[PDB]
């Protein structure tokens, strides 16, 4: 699990958005793992805006955090998993790390702020859904 909370908006999985998230939906995207659902209380999350490839994410199997060099965002083929069938998902990065289901959410963070969250796993890989094209989380 786990969100990231910009402005009036909340970033999470769309596989794990609840029904007040599609009760207060601002944007979603099957094919990128993300939903946005709009906050009554202010977030102070800062969104990186860059095209970094180093960071650090949060790995909640592991109770660590575990620097990482990671992809572009990418449209990448994606195996099976417990919450998702075999399917390409777009604006994905991987690096090579530990992510399990439960470990969707994680942030993966660089110098200028949040990048994206844990989206998938398996294979020794770890993959994270952008976020650093959405510069409308920064404004209204
Ligand atoms: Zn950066």
């Amino acid at each position: 699990s786990g969100a990231i909370y910009v402005g009036n908006y909340r970033v999470v999985n769309r596989h794990l958005a609840t029904h007040n998230d599609w009760a207060n939906l601002v944007w979603e995207d099957s094919s990128r793992d993300l939903l946005v659902s709009s906050t009554t209380a202010q977030g102070c999350d800062t969104i990186a805006r860059c095209d970094c490839q180093t960071g650090v994410y949060y790995c909640s199997s592991r109770r660590k955090h575990y620097p990482v060099s990671f992809s572009k965002p990418s449209l990448i083929f994606v195996e099976a998993s417990e919450y998702y069938p075999a399917r390409y998902q777009s604006h994905l990065m991987l690096a090579v790390g530990h992510s399990e289901p439960g470990d969707c959410g994680g942030i993966l963070r660089c110098q200028h702020g949040v990048v994206g969250i844990v989206s998938t796993g398996g294979n020794g890989l770890v993959g994270f859904a952008d976020v650093r094209d959405l510069l409308w989380l920064d404004e209204e």
